[PDB]
């Protein structure tokens, strides 16, 4: 009832969009270059997520060729309406503006219905048997009707508001209260200038006046200078089941020089909003890490095992690949491990590699698994991956080199430098543990055999960062095999991985 720590949904989690359906709460993230795509959580207090799934978990509903940190899937809106779910959002590599449809949240959900208005940011809103579909082409926002389920576009595209003037006016949300409809957009830009801005009309159609307070949420003013949170913007706002008012929406943690690591991640702020009144985000349009605020009845829900292994044989939906993943190259053993096929694939091709992440969720972290390498030729290689982009990833690794000896490497990739930091042989038997720590100064790198554990070093934080790397990701945490031999038909065997934030 009284309290919590921001953000709600920590690590590589942004624009995150929220509905209501009875006492449980849905909630959507934009993924890039991730498949599966579009993270879907389940709350019963806002500030507790489960992720029980992803939106797009097929081939057919995700065409990510070519798609890298820059590209993907961008901003995604949930709604909930007469029991349907629609998840609608952009394919900014592909064909656009679609959503998909489902009437359970946990189930597979739709082939895409392709969408005729462009732009980014699409959002939908339902009244009176009718769907309005809001989105940004040109830098206006622009209102249609459409049919969900066929994609038909039912009324001309108008334009109905372009923000205060800020910056890339994008996020559109419109709500129905008190008798106006209120549109919601983030102006300034995703970075430090991002602000929270909202207008009203009695007509859906406009005109539109700007609050007169606004912005209603940023911490790009001297009221936000000093805060560890940063970027704040791209918000929903949500119902709370006992009538309290409540927003979600991105910003990050910063680290020295301005660099963020860990994306932009999920935030949650306490609106308030009388009857004929404008929304008052927490008084001052600022959040911080101790939310010290009554809340809905806290209800705590599964996470991340500190442990977790592949007995059950099947990845949770945290995992996630690059673009569209080889799918017979992750398999289960017959003693539940995971088993990963090589192929001659780098983590620095652009292409999918077989590599499979977790999204890093704190500075203070340590993920380790143990990697057993076999049937390999001489420079295949298996391991771990911290990984931005495929020109920036710090990669530990088991090495097959010549007469069935092995090495620990420790590679960076930072543009045109691919760095050899360490290379150490390995004894002939005993099973290596690769062990990646960080703070939010530096990764540190070591691994484990015969209960030895050796230190490989430390590279800086700020070289993976999206302000350095580009992009609109967090770094993740991957584990990889890659063949670099004549008809390599390597594999190696994973039996757990380890993670533990402080
Ligand atoms: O986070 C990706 C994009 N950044 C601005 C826009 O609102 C999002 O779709």
């Amino acid at each position: 009832h009284q309290g919590y720590s921001n953000p709600v949904i920590p690590g590589f989690h942004p624009d995150p969009s929220v509905c209501k359906a009875g006492d449980d709460y849905y909630l959507v993230n934009s993924s890039f270059q991730y498949f599966p795509g579009v993270p879907l959580f389940h709350s019963k207090d806002l500030v507790h997520w489960e992720q029980i799934g992803n939106c797009l978990t097929r081939p057919s509903q995700l065409d990510l060729t070519n798609a890298n940190s820059g590209s993907g899937i961008f901003a995604p809106t949930i709604r909930y309406n007469d029991g349907v779910f629609y998840m609608i959002t952009t394919n900014v590599s592909g064909k656009g503006n679609f959503l998909v449809h489902t009437t359970d949240p946990r189930s597979e959900w739709s082939e895409p219905v392709w969408l005729e208005q462009g732009g980014i940011d699409p959002s939908l809103y339902f009244e009176d048997g009718k769907c309005f579909m809001v989105s940004n082409p040109d830098g206006y926002i622009n209102l249609c009707e459409i049919d969900p389920m066929t994609g038909k576009q039912l009324s001309s595209s108008k334009r109905i508001w372009n923000g205060t003037g800020g910056r890339y006016a994008e996020g559109p949300h419109i709500y129905k209260k008190d008798g106006w409809y209120y549109l919601l957009i983030s102006e300034g830009g995703t970075e430090l200038g991002h602000k929270v801005t909202i207008a009203r009309s009695r007509y859906i159609d406009g005109p539109y006046q700007g609050n007169p307070a606004n912005p209603i949420l940023t911490h790009a003013n001297e009221s936000g200078q000093s805060s560890p949170i940063q970027g704040t913007g791209h918000a929903d706002l949500v119902e709370g089941t006992d009538g309290s008012w409540w927003m979600v929406c991105l910003a990050y943690r910063i680290m020295p020089g301005t660099h963020h690591t860990l994306g932009r991640e999920t935030y949650l702020a306490p609106v308030r909003w009388d009857k004929d009144a404008w929304p008052v985000v927490n008084s001052n349009g600022t959040i911080s890490l101790k939310m010290d605020v009554p809340t809905l009845p806290q209800q705590e829900m599964k996470g991340r095992p500190e442990r977790i292994d592949f007995k059950e044989g099947k990845l949770s939906p945290e995992w996630i690949h690059l673009q569209n993943p080889e799918a017979k190259n992750y398999i289960f053993t017959k003693d539940g491990k995971l088993r990963l096929i090589a192929t001659p694939v780098t983590l620095s091709d652009w292409k999918s590699p077989t590599f499979v992440a977790l999204r890093q969720e704190h500075f203070d972290m340590e993920a380790s698994a143990p990697v057993v390498l076999q049937k390999a030729g001489v420079n295949d290689e298996a391991g771990i991956s911290v990984f931005m982009e495929f020109h920036s990833h710090y990669d530990l690794f088991v090495r097959q080199d010549k007469d069935r000896k092995r090495s620990v490497g420790l590679r960076y990739k930072l543009g045109e430098i691919t760095h050899y930091a360490k290379e150490v042989s390995l004894p002939t038997d005993g099973e290596v543990e690769l062990v990646v720590k960080s703070d939010i100064n530096y990764y540190y790198f070591g691994y484990k055999v015969n209960g030895i554990y050796h230190d490989l070093g430390k590279m800086n934080t700020r070289y993976l960062s999206t302000e350095t790397a580009g992009g609109f990701t967090g770094v993740v945490l991957g584990l990889y095999i890659t063949s670099a031999s004549k008809d390599s038909k390597a594999y190696a065997d994973f039996e757990y991985f380890k993670y533990k934030g402080k």
